[PDB]
């Protein structure tokens, strides 16, 4: 699909100004670009993406509120920073949004280090278990969760900049990584009812839709 194709050209592009454009020396530029080979993306359109000059364009997070009080994150890439901004203030507005002014920061990135329920040792690992080996990794917060299957699985909330070291204390520790990766968190999150639900899903499904954008985050429980 040509949208998605789009996205994973700013995903690319994203990629190369965070290690290069050798796939070889930038594994976060290597899964990016087999995920556009699975999605069956020209090579083309994946050459002109990687050899973009890292200059081009710039990084921008918008802050924004929805329907019922509910906080946006808008994560872009843009040739024209004035430009997407007006855009993105006139999508909010036409869909009942607003821009947040100054710098309200209400989304932190954080680490977040995913393990499974058993120890090395094939041992049960309840929460009150987690709790502690959280405390003595340094991880800030531990959320109980479920994959896809399903299954059960911990979350161990960091610091984005500890990352490293808290996967490797909760190896050392016993504990089973599953993955690593970087999340943008709410300070709080709000409930929202069926018509609301409803337009705060039109406002994201717009602001996706819009050319510049690789993200939208949101605070809807």
């Amino acid at each position: 699909r040509s949208r998605i194709f789009s996205k994973l050209t700013l995903s690319i592009r994203l990629a190369v100004k965070e290690g290069g454009p050798n796939p070889e020396n930038n594994s976060s530029l290597a899964n990016i670009l087999e995920l556009c080979r699975s999605k069956n993306m020209p090579k083309s359109t994946i050459e002109s993406a990687l050899k973009t000059e890292k200059n081009k364009g710039i990084y921008l997070l918008y802050e924004g509120r929805g329907p019922g009080g509910s906080s946006l994150l808008i994560e872009a890439l843009s040739n024209s920073g004035p430009k997407c901004h007006l855009d993105i203030k006139y999508i909010l507005n036409k869909n009942g949004g607003m821009m947040a002014e100054g710098a309200r920061h209400f989304f932190d990135k954080k680490g977040v280090v995913v393990v499974g329920v058993e120890d090395r040792e094939k041992k049960a690992v309840n929460l009150e278990r987690a709790l502690e080996l959280a405390i003595e990794a340094g991880a800030e917060d531990v959320k109980e969760a479920e994959d896809e299957e399903e299954k059960n699985l911990f979350k161990f909330i960091c610091d984005a900049s500890s990352l490293h070291q808290v996967r490797k204390k909760l190896d050392s520790l016993g504990l089973c990584p599953v993955s690593c990766s970087m999340e943008f968190i709410p300070h709080s999150k709000v409930q929202l009812a069926e018509p609301e639900l409803e337009q705060a899903a039109h406002l994201i499904q717009a602001l996706n839709n819009y050319e510049d954008v690789i993200h939208v985050y949101d605070n809807i429980e």
